[PDB]
């Protein structure tokens, strides 16, 4: 036989039996990707950690010339060190701070934007797309007002995302296409003074303050293109798959509906489950170091298998199930960990919390309209994603 080979599996609804038999026999071991390349492949809790915090595991070189793949990239080679390259731009602070969700009436726009949405799929009838016409139109709408940019553009940019985000052995002309298409429309944003709020209201600002005269209208854009994308992907993804997991709960689905307050807490162990990143997380080892039974060597490949980390039942007990009144509940890595640690995280929380708030009101009662295993899981995509979610309420 061939040596193991990765991804297990893209169905987002289940985690493989042998996710649990590597984790007690061999937490790191090697693994093909797609590619040809071989990796190891994290998936206790205690290793993926180890990886994730130490930063001579790094995600930057895993854009090097020759290097061991996961998949090709879809991106310019420094985008892979985009957050360094904000970092020594001097612009931390400012993204972070457009990205909380705190701004004023940003929660209030996304209620509305998800009881809109809701209402007219009651108003069409049975069955509804929680997918296409729910999770992904309202992240879509979330990122736009996030961004500072006019919601009509939002569909256009968001048709990019189903090639941005494949996970492919060879480059994707499509890919570089829509970016330099995207960025074009970005660069135009910063030129736009309607675009006074958001994110880009705020980068156009800076890019004409003398503190930033040399930071380049490439990396301004750039900014745009990938806060849009990794936004939109991940939080449209990860709602989606948590409606799912959701559903498939109706005593959690009912508690919820009975005490809303819940919620913050339920959206936590929906993270700590859920199978939306299709493949590890990629770092590329700088130096020769120890990880469990293995030395892994400088320029070798480390994927984080985030589900490893989650489902370990050393870390959390009886993993599978979901439990609101966990002593740990934040420790789990949907978020990754360490330098890389998602920034993005609170309003990915609160686009998920608010969207169920909305779904349990509305439609109290919702269900699948067709058996689970009739979902279409897309496949080589760096999340897992049900191709439609259809229900009936
Ligand atoms: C529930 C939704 C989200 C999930 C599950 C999620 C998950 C993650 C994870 C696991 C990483 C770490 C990747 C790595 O270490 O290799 C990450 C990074 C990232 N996230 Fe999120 N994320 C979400 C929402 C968002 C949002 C709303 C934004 C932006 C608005 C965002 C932007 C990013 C960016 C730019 C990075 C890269 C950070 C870096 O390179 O250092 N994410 N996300
Ligand atoms: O910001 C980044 N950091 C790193 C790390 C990263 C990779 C993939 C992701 O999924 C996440 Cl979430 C993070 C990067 O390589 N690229 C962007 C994200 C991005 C990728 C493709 C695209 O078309 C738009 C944005």
């Amino acid at each position: 036989t061939v040596l193991l080979e990765v991804p297990f599996s893209a169905r987002g609804d289940r985690i493989p039996d042998a996710v649990a038999e590597l984790r007690t026999r061999e937490p790191i071991r090697k693994v093909r990707t797609i590619t040809g390349a071989e990796a190891w492949l994290v998936s206790s809790y205690a290793l993926c950690t180890q990886v994730l915090e130490d930063r001579r595991f790094s995600m930057k070189e895993t854009a090097a010339a020759g290097a061991p793949r996961l998949n090709a990239l879809t991106v310019p080679p420094e985008v892979v060190n985009n957050m360094g390259n904000i970092a020594d731009a001097g612009l931390r602070k400012a993204v972070m701070k457009a990205i909380t969700p705190k701004a004023p009436g940003l929660e209030q726009f996304l209620r509305d934007t998800a009881n809109s949405l809701l209402d007219n799929l009651i108003t069409e009838g049975a069955p509804a797309d929680l997918r296409n016409d729910f999770a992904d139109p309202l992240a879509t709408a979330l990122h736009c007002k996030v961004l500072g940019i006019p919601q009509e553009d939002g569909p256009k940019l968001f048709r990019s995302l189903s090639i941005a985000f494949m996970s492919s052995a060879d480059p994707i002309p499509a890919a570089k296409i829509n970016w330099d298409r995207d960025i074009e429309y970005m660069a135009g944003i910063l030129e736009n003074p309607n675009i006074t709020t958001g994110l880009m209201g705020e980068l156009s600002r800076l890019r004409k303050d003398p503190a930033y005269s040399h930071v380049s209208d490439e990396l301004f854009a750039t900014i745009g293109v990938t806060f849009f994308g990794a936004g939109v992907i991940s939080t449209g993804s990860f709602l989606t798959t948590a409606l799912i997991s959701l559903i498939q709960r109706p005593q959690l689905r009912n508690l919820l509906h009975e005490k809303p307050e819940l919620i913050p807490a339920g959206v936590e162990e929906l993270l700590r489950i859920n199978l939306s990143f299709a493949d590890g997380l990629p770092r590329l080892a700088t130096a020769d170091i120890q990880v469990g039974d293995v030395l892994v060597r400088k320029g070798e490949l480390v994927l984080v298998l985030l589900e490893g980390a989650n489902f370990d039942p050393e870390h959390f007990p009886n993993p599978g199930s979901i439990e609101l009144d966990r002593p740990n509940p934040t420790s789990h890595l949907a978020f990754g960990r360490g330098q890389h640690f998602c920034p993005g995280s609170a309003l990915g929380r609160r686009h998920a919390q608010i969207g169920i708030e909305a779904l349990l009101k509305k439609m109290p009662g919702v269900d699948l309209a067709v058996p689970i295993d009739q979902l279409v899981w897309r496949t080589r995509f760096q999340r897992r994603i049900p191709e439609r979610l259809p229900v009936l309420w």
